[PDB]
């Protein structure tokens, strides 16, 4: 707080020190910038919370940040730096990175590959883990938007706004799953909120279609993941066993690469 720490090491600087490369998200959990230290170039995040902003969006934006500031520890969800407090805003620094899955899937126009979506579900799984675990912390808004990748391969979950403290984080993966496997958001053709409720409860789990060269593996895992029934459905401990994790742990997966071509379409 006034000054950040990068690579362990501690720099003094202000929020006069950065230049301000515009938008990248916001709305839910306030504006995100892209911003650039005027004498170097490099490039970070940050988060602007405004003193006059609106109440509810301030309260999420301090949650997430709580969040990540306990979660330093953690290489699966993204590093904070430090923040600097003016009068009138907050300014969190972050570490940046290249978009969201969300993206990824538009530019694409269609399916993202399963060895793709194997890093990603190793990192989101251990992100989940760790925030439960280490901090007693679920999620409750897992989804593409939320996931985030760079150009060096790395994948993180972010945005814990409304994070509570004390089941379906694992049933938001497996529909992020099968959307990004599929190109097609399973409850695509909802109207209403309600609507996308009654279908999870009265229709059978949208698994993955058999037809398309999916794994029995990654098949299982979002079975497993699509498991109605809570006294069903795996702990993080026992997923992080499952032979899907298990093979894309260990697994060379050039996602880096991938991810450039896509951002090049």
């Amino acid at each position: 707080t006034g000054y950040l720490t990068i690579g362990g090491q501690r720099y003094q600087a202000e929020i006069n020190d950065l230049e301000n490369l515009g938008e990248m998200g916001s709305g839910t959990c306030g504006q995100v910038w892209k911003m650039r230290f005027r004498k170097t170039g490099h490039v970070i995040a940050v988060k602007q919370m405004r003193r006059s902003g609106n109440k509810e969006e301030n309260k999420r934006i301090l949650m997430d940040l709580d969040v990540v500031l306990k979660s330093h520890d953690c290489p699966y969800i993204v590093q904070c730096f430090g923040t600097f407090i003016t009068n009138t805003d907050v300014f969190i620094a972050m570490e940046l990175m290249g978009t969201c899955a969300e993206k990824l899937k538009k530019r694409m126009q269609g399916p993202i590959p399963e060895r793709i979506l194997g890093k990603m579900t190793v990192a989101i799984v251990k992100a989940l883990y760790y925030l439960k675990e280490k901090h007693g912390v679920i999620h409750r808004d897992v989804k593409p938007s939320n996931i985030l990748l760079d150009e060096r391969g790395q994948i993180k979950l972010c945005d814990f706004g409304i994070s509570g403290r004390l089941r379906a984080d694992v049933w938001s993966l497996g529909i992020s799953l099968v959307e990004l496997a599929t190109g097609q958001f399973p409850y695509k053709n909802c109207k209403t909120d309600f609507e996308v409720l009654t279908k999870v409860l009265q229709e059978e789990p949208p698994l993955l279609p058999g037809h398309m060269g999916f794994s029995g593996d990654f098949q299982s895992f979002v079975k497993d993941c699509l498991t109605k029934d809570h006294r069903k459905r795996p702990k993080y401990n026992k997923l992080l066993e499952h032979s899907f994790i298990k093979r894309y742990e260990t697994l060379e997966v050039d996602v880096a690469s991938w991810f450039k071509d896509v951002m090049a379409k």
